[PDB]
């Protein structure tokens, strides 16, 4: 019932690409929360969300943002869960200013970093979903059946 | 038992990789380290990363340079989450190697670090942090060496 | 009859790329099959292909992914025949990470990379035909008729 | 008292921004000097830049290299101009310092100069020609400095 | 009344995304002119505004341009004032060369830059307004006022 | 007689391309190797590409730098399969090299291998793998190759 | 009435791009030919066409093309006249790929190179112009016309 | 009397510039090397471009590193043909240069060339044929000069 996972993202245009971390959350049954947290516009919401992340029972927090992200960094500053981010593809560069924004965290504070856009949202939950699953037998066997119905359902030829 | 196992393509990448494993070794995680080439090696790979789950693994850090491909195949034969660093490439200076890690297809996730040394450094930081989820013992020392870490930092450059 | 080419794709979304290098081999009635196979979604599929190509008649593999595009370089892993790279276009860097991801091969495990998206396909298959004439008198006839007509086709003055 | 305050993510950052400490010098600005990391001491920083103005600050000089994300956080937390100064990375030259502090999103600016040394100095000139709109002799030391530069540019390089 | 702010852009096409910065200061009540100034069609127009814009009395100047642009260090070049430059989006390479061609200028010659598109304009006149706060109390209230508005009314959770 | 041709626009080149022309005699695979530029010599380039089919070259690998278009004009002239090798260039690290051989518009194809001595080392061994499609000895012999080269991979790095 | 500059591209998709070369010289009263000439499908007839250029009258040659753009390099290779190359948008790298395919030519065979796309076809027009008007006192002053018109017709205030 | 002049921001670029100057020595060119910075002197720019066909140039040899926008600002000034040379620079090896004087508006042209000294030569190398449309003692030296270049083309590299 109480979220293991915090999904939290710069701006409500960010949601278009960070649902896709959610409905995967949803489907695995994996109990969480979706808020907006900006680093910039809202720095002292996210210094309260991250620092008091862990004592509320969160496990893992998915990060979203775009362009000079500074959301997951931040938010791996002060927590001392795992961390992982997803690069929102930006309007005119594309994400790539999202992902160096976001995967070159100096050694020291890290931030796992997925693939840029929606892809990436979806793998943010996977991934946070393998964690989980190292130590819930059932989320585990759920995941299992997951990446096995993937892999299955791959087409042999193209339509 | 080891419960992290570090793998690369090749000797070159352990310049850059030993970071990871010198992070382990100080928050006392036991882990392997081992040369898997997924594509001179690509059965030994197969059988590594299709095995690591039962063979007691937790996490696997995987290090690539150029479109070396490690960390992606390593994560499309584990259910295990696979963390991936780029390794520094001599022409592009590792952009293909990070491009080539982190824009994973969904449904096949590889947590990408910063390339090079850091992000070796912070692959094994952030399997600690995962680990310690629960092992309480661990989580004890990833919490005294985040404090470390902020306590030690410097209020004024040195200036001379 | 039997194919000697074979076509293999990462997912259904590669399709309306790879579809170039399908037309192009039927052009000049090269005998190939055309699959999808994921490197990363089904890795005992991809083996099972590569390591039989060359016993099952295939002269050419011809591979065509986007993104962090493993298919082409894991398909060479696996067989001594020559693989052909078609990078495709990814929807926020523009196929930059996919070519990246199939041309920067490491020594020791080739892959023959052509252009990014429709002209790549197209291409990957004119190279796989020009590997084949090599060997097959008839088929070298087409080819040099294919090449000739292309080049007696472009118009001398724009529309 | 100093009106600008020079802040930057570690030693190896010092390099770089000691170019804006002496600009600054150079054209009598009272400043400070401080390493503030973003990541390591977030609420030192949070601390540094909410207090900023009430301590006389007028502008804010924050350098940093790869993602560290200093300029846009001091941002967050100051009212006042924060002007970024990208420092060079190892692999990217740079570019991902760059990309990370000038494309802030709007609403939480940051004003920002070249990668290197160069940008360092001329954030401590932009800082300069800011604090001399409300500051005569600062103005007249500026003007004069500008227009030395002017005079001293050579009219032909040694062929030699 | 008389103008502390100058807005100026290589042309027509870049109001689409100067006018951000126009709406900005007009919010915060700052008198301010809004020009078109070509430094590479119109290079006499720009070291006249630029050399007397202290004289008339502007103590900042935005300047946006695309590709090439010269304009916001050119005016640099002339003036003592802090100059402010907006990289407007580029066809081809979407402000990549914008960007480039104004934040990497030499020492000796600062512009202040801001991100490429809409958000720098918008973010140029926030700068500016925060350098004139510097001296001008009522505006530095509203610029308070602002700036707590924008963190205030950041929503929790997407929708 | 040779049966693949390795050319290069200057000795500049040839740091890069010797990897492919050791690669082929290490596999037994009779070439030769000249210096061909498509800007300076483009008469010699037309002759040399126009009639390799006829002088028995089978495959042709070509390397350039910068701009320089010579595997891109080879194929324009031959009906023989061209490989592209991208030599690294001093300002851009061979990404001008790399992108100026393998765009290649649809209709004339290039295959390009990695930017650098990979690439050459690569090329050579793509051509080996063409060739090998109707010289049982060879594909016996680069049969042996790859698996030599899959048994020599080292479990372990040297950590010490 | 014989023309002076000659207009070249690799194929009938770059008209869209080139055109703007050829109104321009239209509108200058350049005499010029207007051509389609691959380097990569009809090689022989950018070789004739470009060996025999300055012997038929041509002073300089303005070649368009995109991707792994051969032709402006190739076109400077066979004739000792200047060589003005316009780098064609491309669809995936933006004209990236055109741009250093055509700019980074080795020292000794030249190519002025221009801007990705339509503003680059025009500025071959006028850069060609230029060259022409050093010898060509009425055409001089027709250019001197043209670009003061540019000047003064830029408006001073957006609309 | 100079008839072509090159111009560059600093003695910084004279590594580069001076291959241009050698380049139009050799082909028995006349012309004036200047240091002529658009940011820090621009109104000797604006009298430079301004009054240089007047004075008789009739092709103007830009050379800029970063933003300095030299090459544009005269291009704007001059109704002469302006050719760009990207000077390389630290970070961004000259990519920053080339962007910054390719990228001009339409209107508004430089020829621009290559980074680095290969541009600078062959800037000289393009003046050089634009002088020789109405110069037939230049021109029979360009076609010399551009037959040696194609006949001193080694046939096949040093192998040793």
């Amino acid at each position: 019932s109480a979220p293991v996972v915090g999904i939290i993202m710069g701006s409500q245009s960010d949601w278009e690409t960070m649902r896709h971390a959610d409905a995967l959350l949803t489907e695995l049954e994996i109990p969480h929360e979706t808020l907006i947290v900006s680093a910039h516009r809202t720095p002292d919401r996210l210094a309260d969300y991250a620092r008091t992340a862990a004592e509320r029972g969160l496990n893992v927090i998915i990060a979203g943002a775009g362009g000079a992200a500074g959301l997951p960094g931040m938010c791996a500053a002060w927590t001392r869960l795992p961390v992982l981010g997803v690069p929102v593809e930006s309007r005119a560069l594309k994400g790539m200013d999202s992902l160096l924004s976001i995967v070159q965290m100096p050694g020291g504070v890290p931030v796992g970093t997925l693939a840029i856009g929606a892809s990436g949202a979806k793998n943010a939950a996977l991934l946070a979903a393998s964690i989980l699953a190292l130590y819930n037998p059932a989320l585990a066997a759920r995941l299992e059946t997951w990446r096995a119905l993937q892999t299955a359902s791959v087409p042999n030829s193209p339509i």
